[PDB]
């Protein structure tokens, strides 16, 4: 149960862009936001988007369990976070 | 809210050492569980055990909030997958 929030400030991204190795095009979308870890303040957090996604909106969003994935050493890695409505 | 389970032969660790760079000494317990990932069946993660932690009990629970750190590329990244009894 993660709190992550998405700030007024925050409501848009930013667009990365290039060209992978065997000659293909990319171009990611980045969003930050703040997200609560149990200090004294919410830490700042870049997100990727995904393909095809609009920038969240301002609110609260908890983390959608597609986020992660089993890594290549077996464990638990984060892959992208994916966020979904609060409450 | 994921569920994590550690089943009745999950019950204890493997301990796997060495020694670091500059000379010192370590040693890893893990142990495996299953965690939901929402396909057809639980998934196999094999869990680094904190130092001086127990391997978990047969049960179910989920993540704790502390198993998350934000990583050097600003991104939300699993550290250790440290978990708490559930319900």
């Amino acid at each position: 149960m993660i709190k992550v929030e998405i700030k007024p400030s925050q409501a848009q991204f930013t667009t990365r862009s290039g060209v992978s190795r065997q000659g293909k095009p990319y171009s990611l979308n980045e969003q930050l936001c703040y997200v609560d870890l149990g200090n004294e303040f919410p830490v700042l957090v870049k997100i990727t988007l995904d393909e095809g996604q609009p920038a969240y909106a301002p609110g609260l969003y908890t983390v959608h369990l597609s986020s992660f994935k089993v890594g290549q050493f077996g464990s638990l890695m984060i892959d992208r976070l994916r966020l979904v409505p609060a409450k």
